[PDB]
């Protein structure tokens, strides 16, 4: 059961990520290739209304576009090259067969993969794009990853926004959440705090800086999954796994997998 305490997951971090551009098909392929549990998603939305996975908000970081996401059509966003600032960011990782990669939709992942992929999919400034959680909804239904005979955890929902959380799961009570907090916020963590991400999430999603063995255990003791992010070394996801956290959000899945068979 990939929801169950006992299962250490592996989430590829925008795919593998540390070898290949982030969020393009041929990170996700990769990141399966390397036996990653989930391929992890950021989505934005396009001036059409199209779900696109894209971690910015703006196109400039990883493409050769320029503005938000949500000014340009998908048909404009189609004609840009989503792989050649990782040739330029990283010269020592770079690849020929990198130039020309594109930004995918997400129907396009759901089409890649089907169910040969776990998704961790994520709500990206949700209050700014009204309707994400229903397309969302939506894509995730026509291609059969919703149902009640479909597999529990096959897809996460996570995000920033306890609203879009608390909304997919009044809309879905059935299909999993995960709330993403940020190192200011796990720091000061009640249990009160705790208790009320349970009520909607079934588990939390830390920066793995803000963790110690206390919180680690704080967090378990709520019956809450726990996969911090971005766990990139070797030596932090021993000490993680060590304190008991039950997955990680990471750009090298196959050193993960490789980590978490010793636990
Ligand atoms: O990489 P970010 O900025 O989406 O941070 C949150 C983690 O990826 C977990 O979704
Ligand atoms: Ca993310
Ligand atoms: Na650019």
């Amino acid at each position: 059961n990939l929801l169950s305490p006992d299962r250490i997951l592996t989430v590829a971090h925008r795919g593998a990520s540390g070898y290949v551009p982030e969020h393009t098909i041929l990170s996700y392929e990769t990141a399966q290739k390397m036996k990653a549990d989930f391929i992890e998603l950021d989505l934005q939305m396009t001036k059409d209304g199209k779900l696109i996975v894209m971690h910015d908000e703006k196109l400039d970081r990883t493409t050769n576009g320029m503005g938000w996401v949500k000014d340009h059509t998908l048909a404009d966003i189609k004609k840009l090259d989503a792989g050649s600032w990782f040739n330029e960011a990283y010269p020592e990782k770079a690849k020929p067969q990198y130039v020309g990669l594109k930004v995918p939709t997400l129907e396009e992942v759901l089409d890649r993969f089907g169910k040969h992929a776990n998704y961790y999919i994520e709500t990206k400034s949700p209050d700014t794009y009204p309707g994400m959680e229903e397309k969302l909804i939506a894509s995730l239904q026509k291609h059969k990853l919703l149902g009640k005979h479909s597999k529990p955890g096959q897809v996460i929902i996570q995000s920033f926004s306890k609203e879009s959380l608390v909304k997919v799961h009044q809309l879905q009570p059935n299909l999993p959440t995960v709330q993403l907090l940020e190192a200011k916020q796990m720091a000061s963590m009640t249990d009160a705090a705790l208790e009320e991400i349970k009520t909607y999430a079934v588990g939390a999603g830390p920066d793995y800086k803000a963790l110690n063995q206390e919180n680690v255990r704080m967090i378990r003791s709520h019956g809450l999954l726990l996969h911090p992010y971005t766990v990139n070394n070797e030596a932090d996801m021993h000490r993680l796994l060590d304190w008991g956290v039950t997955g990680v959000f990471t750009n090298y899945p196959d050193l993960f997998h490789k980590v978490k068979k010793g636990y």
